[PDB]
């Protein structure tokens, strides 16, 4: 067996491999420099009830995506035990947090923040899960600007966060204790793997877990495999001024374009925060000025003012594999021992170790995990909304980019910007294909590319419409 | 992995098939005995009742639309149904179906604020859905010999809408729930065994333990005091009470029997008078209607007694002479809020299929297949979400609605004995039953108002079980706002 990728997720299923058929020899590539990862790059919250927006379970496959997170969520206490085991306390605690505090403040958009807020306290009292809505007084540590802060407040108890870092170091050593052996250099092609070096591995099972870069390598063997992009993500550690942190997350629901702000606690005075999101149709390594600004402009603000004196360890860039249809790629292919694990977006990290079970499960003849069947790999784009809805959205996302900033303007501007944004995006929409409608997260990113790579989406489309209808 | 179905009604039973038919790979388990205590389906004639249980009340809320609609979809899944059933049968197993058609009867034995806006409604309901029906004379309806004082003057022929054998049916879907597969364990579940919000199975009368990844509860009335019993669910899943119900089968003076349904529209308390068709001289006459807090396996003196009064009357004076083979007392699962209990719960591979009062029966096809759908990872029949198990209490109508029902209802149970008394008394017994309706509707909850079946078995109960129910409205209250 040859996974290719050392994320979280390449690792998760090497370990599941390695642990559960100790006959085999499995080979996980991928490089220490771990180039345009998404998992080095997250805090990382075990994210369920704070992923929950109105748009999400509105849909069914939305709905279903749902009921998965809260699934893997149940698995990640003897996961980590199982992780932690084959290490010593000097190795570093995976867990840093067991609860999560959910903010609403008034810096963004109504239609998303109030909408999202109300969609997790429902999803939250559905499920029967342990939660309650408290005094903003009564959250720990925070201290905002006045003019930032919450009004309101819910506790969520069971949804916490873990150090990617010690979660990925802890992957590794579990990996190679269970036999598995790190082969330090990329997949260049899948023979039906061929390395940067030059080298040939041979295999009759092949996991594709490479992020971002995932469909480009399967798709070379182009219109059965869903694209997927970089949903690029800057996130920064920090040394507070005082070696302080909060006891739980601190996080809003996400935002324009699925953008967020969360701190997640770290061991010895540092905090993780995060994080900004742009899909992006070539990838890209570092943060931009706007993404930094942004993102520490609403850490300081809405979170701790205390930020603001602190030290800038390190600002982090990440690609969320961000799939064209909006959902995830996990299982079998119609190539025999070709398998793919990726598209995971935002909430790949918490799912990881579900997902990794499910894979394995189909590899050793068994059916996996009930709900994820819908989400094959190999499969004509997913239509999970009306072009309607994704024209509503796109306009209501591209006006929460302001209310988030948050801007100052005229009180006619608003107005103006809502009716003359909904023509273009309709246009644009109706441009691109007769019965696909990119989700909104990727409609604003072809919106502002050159002629070509709209041209070429057009095309790709297209070829899908006649390979599939 | 295995699936459980604790329950051997028609409910249970359908589920049972529909996953053992679709799910080859699945052992498929359903528990329940042959004595089927307080069994609703084989107290039941049964009818195929669609436009037959429309009500004017039923018509004038959103959620009672959404029913009527679900019933009208469940008939065209019937023929189908039938003939998958019989398929696994030979000729002397005998025929699931006893009628293709429904007369609908108005005489002047009961309220007219209940049959007149009742007959009015169904009619309605006929004409808006393009269903085949026609209002005949009455001396065009064949067999019935009623008393003149009883007899009906209007009628309403409905084409498509008939009748089942209950016992015939319960013996077809246990016959073809061994033919697909399906295991029959005959014992009861004492306790469903969940850890880490999921299921492991289920523990038995008889001390064993069942292991399974997919529980389904479809035990009618005792569904919900099953479930309630796990962690938060007492005040998350509605209480599920007993609907008790009188039939009787009859063999005629003459081993003659009607071609179609005989049938009043739904009467006092969902009370009502029908005639289902049976095979060899044998007929069905129900069926009597009481919400009891607790289970009651045994017919009244005054349930037999206005069963057969309102039968030898209204339908055939035959049947005064005819002989009594067998009085049948079952329990509709009467939920709290008036809605069914349909689908999943908090606790994965938890389904429920119950709360179905009058026609779960009915509906049994169109409800397995949506569960199915649902455990497949399907969205199932469109307007079944509403009637998720795991809600707060529906508020279907206003207290002022209900309060009115209540003593209308009251004030029919009067004119459909039929009582004779002064012409005073019934304005004195409308005025002086207001009051002390509105007085325990008040006292109950600040929010929560039963539905009127419930609240007039709720009127009548002990102190101590009105408190409870106070107790248990507002726990409900707590968790739900
Ligand atoms: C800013 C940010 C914040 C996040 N926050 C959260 C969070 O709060 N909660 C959460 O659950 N998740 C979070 N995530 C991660 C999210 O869940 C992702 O979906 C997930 O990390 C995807 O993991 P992956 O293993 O699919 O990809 P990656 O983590 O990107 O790993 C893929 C690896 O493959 C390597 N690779 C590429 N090409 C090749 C090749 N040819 N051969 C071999 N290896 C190759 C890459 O270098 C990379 O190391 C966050 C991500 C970002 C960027
Ligand atoms: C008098 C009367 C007339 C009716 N007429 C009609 C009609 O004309 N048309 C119509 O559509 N419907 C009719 N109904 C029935 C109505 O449709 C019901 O809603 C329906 O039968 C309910 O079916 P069920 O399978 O949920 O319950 P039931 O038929 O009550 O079956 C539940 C079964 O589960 C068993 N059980 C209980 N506890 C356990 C346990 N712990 N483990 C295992 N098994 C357990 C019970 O003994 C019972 O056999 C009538 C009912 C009555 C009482
Ligand atoms: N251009 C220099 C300047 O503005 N000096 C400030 C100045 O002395 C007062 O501020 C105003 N506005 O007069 C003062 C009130 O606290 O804070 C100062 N700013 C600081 N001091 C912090 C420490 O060096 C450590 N960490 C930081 O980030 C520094 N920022
Ligand atoms: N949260 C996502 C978001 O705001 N997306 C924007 C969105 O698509 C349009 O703007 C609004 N406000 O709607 C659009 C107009 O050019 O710019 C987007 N922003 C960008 N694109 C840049 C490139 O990826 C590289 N460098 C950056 O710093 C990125 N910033
Ligand atoms: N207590 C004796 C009695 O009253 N006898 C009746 C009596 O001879 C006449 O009626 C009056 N009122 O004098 C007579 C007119 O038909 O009916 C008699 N009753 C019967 N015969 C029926 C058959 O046995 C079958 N099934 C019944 O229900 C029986 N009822």
């Amino acid at each position: 067996v040859i996974v290719v990728g050392n994320g979280v997720l390449g690792l998760s299923v090497g370990v599941e491999i390695a642990r559960t058929r100790p006959d085999v020899r499995v080979t996980l590539l991928g490089k220490p420099a771990r180039q345009y990862g998404a998992t080095p790059a997250a805090g990382a919250m075990l994210g369920a009830f704070g992923e929950v927006t109105a748009h999400a379970l509105a849909s069914e496959h939305g709905r279903k995506k749902h009921a998965l997170a809260v699934q893997a969520q149940r698995l990640w206490p003897e996961w980590i035990e199982s992780l932690e085991a084959t290490g010593t306390a000097a190795d570093g605690r995976i867990k840093t947090a067991d609860d999560t505090v959910v903010l609403l403040n008034t810096v963004g958009h109504s239609a998303l923040d109030d909408a999202n807020f109300a969609a997790v306290l429902t999803a939250l009292k559905e499920a029967n899960a342990p939660h309650e809505e408290i005094a903003v007084e009564s959250v720990d540590w925070i201290d905002p600007d006045p003019n930032s802060r919450p009004l309101r407040a819910l506790h969520i108890e069971g949804e916490g966060s873990v150090d990617s870092g010690i979660l990925l170091a802890a992957l590794e050593r579990s990996f190679l204790q269970a036999g598995g052996r790190l082969h330090p250099v990329d997949a260049t092609e899948i023979r039906a793997v061929v390395t940067d070096d030059g080298d040939f591995l041979p295999a009759g099972h092949v996991v594709v877990a490479a992020g971002a870069r995932s469909q480009r390598l399967v798709a070379a063997l182009a219109h059965r495999i869903p694209r997927i992009y970089d949903g690029v993500g800057v996130s920064a550690l920090v040394d507070t001024w005082d070696g302080s942190g909060p006891a739980t997350v601190l996080r809003t629901s996400n935002r324009a374009f699925a953008c967020g702000l969360h701190l997640v606690p770290r061991a010895g005075g540092s905090v993780y925060i995060g994080a900004t999101n742009a899909v992006c149709l070539e990838p890209r390594g570092a943060a931009s000025i706007a993404e930094t600004v942004f993102l520490f402009n609403c850490a300081t603000h809405q979170l701790h003012r205390g930020l603001n004196g602190s030290e800038l360890r390190k600002v982090q860039v990440g690609s969320r594999p961000a799939p064209i249809d909006g959902f995830p790629l996990i299982g079998g292919t119609s190539v025999e021992g070709l398998w793919m694990l990726s598209g995971t977006y935002r909430d790949g990290l918490h799912m990881s170790p579900l997902l990794a079970r499910h894979v394995v499960s189909l590899m050793d003849g068994g059916t996996g995990v009930d709900g994820l069947r819908e989400f094959r790999p190999e499969r004509d784009l997913i239509s999970a909304w009306s072009r309607e809805e994704i024209l509503d959205d796109v306009v209501r996302h591209t006006m929460a980019t302001g209310y988030e900033f948050p801007w100052r303007l005229p009180l006619e501007w608003p107005h103006m910007m809502e009716t003359f944004l909904q023509g273009p995006f309709a246009e644009l929409a109706d441009r691109l294909s007769d019965t696909y409608t990119p989700p909104a997260d990727l409609m604003t990113a072809i919106m502002f590319s050159e002629r070509e790579q709209q041209d070429e989406l057009i095309a790709y489309y297209a070829d899908v419409h006649r390979e599939w209808h």
